[PDB]
């Protein structure tokens, strides 16, 4: 076979530093629930315009280390973005929960940092690590009829953003294709009741097309999570 080929050249999210202005605070537009818990387990924050990208951005994960203050680690922290931050005070601005933002700082030094108020980090996108045993979730938003479904399709460690989600019924041969909407939230309203399991297939930016077969059960409920 030669000599190993070396990294496929693609499309890619940099791998540079980028810098950002930081601050904290202690139902985001995203529609992530028991954030505390994992898989997020706290490592979260609102992200401005460019980051959140109108939901779209909303599985984003980010590295961010901290040299600024003192009790700055130097060392990166891997962040979940959960929200958006609607008032940005710098191009890029992380608004980091309390324990992210403490995250960066010297082994015990959390407090002393978070007494900060604001800070200049570095970050740059990565792809998420989530704990094993964690499934890509589809959530069904509240307001699903039989006519009317919007869901949410999070824990995708994919590779990018998806960028489109369609389903199929258990029977039929034609793919629904789902428009999206602001908070990453995939919607769409048809004559034919929603009835039998559908098959969810989400594509990701780069063009990688994975299906979860008949995740959504037939008589399902709105306002709840199924996952494959
Ligand atoms: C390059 O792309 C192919 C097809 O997606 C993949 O199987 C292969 O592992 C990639 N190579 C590297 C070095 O990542």
């Amino acid at each position: 076979p030669k000599v190993p080929p070396g990294p496929n050249i693609t499309a890619t999210y940099g791998d540079k530093w980028l810098d950002a202005k930081s601050t904290w605070y202690g139902g985001g537009a995203c529609g992530y629930k028991d954030v505390d818990k994992p898989p997020f387990s706290g490592m979260t924050g609102c992200g401005n315009t460019p980051i959140f990208k109108s939901g779209r951005g909303c599985g984003s994960c980010f590295e961010i280390k901290c040299t600024k203050p003192e009790a700055c680690s130097g060392e990166p922290v891997v962040v979940h973005i959960t929200d958006d931050n609607e008032e940005p005070i710098a191009p890029y601005h992380f608004d980091l929960s309390g324990h992210a933002f403490g995250a960066m700082a010297k082994k015990g030094d959390e407090q002393k940092l978070r007494s900060a108020g604001e800070l200049e980090l570095q970050f740059r996108r990565v792809k998420c690590k989530y704990p094993e045993g964690t499934k890509v979730t589809f959530h069904v938003e509240k307001g699903s009829n039989p006519n009317y479904l919007a869901l949410l399709v999070k824990y995708v460690n994919g590779d990018g953003d998806v960028v489109a989600v369609d389903i199929k019924e258990k029977g039929k041969d034609k793919w629904i294709e789902l428009k999206e909407s602001w908070g990453a939230i995939w919607r769409i309203d048809t004559p034919d009741k929603l009835t039998g399991p559908f098959t969810v297939r989400y594509t990701t930016e780069g063009g990688t097309k994975t299906e979860a077969e008949d995740v959504i059960p037939e008589g399902w409920k709105a306002d709840t999570s199924y996952e494959s």
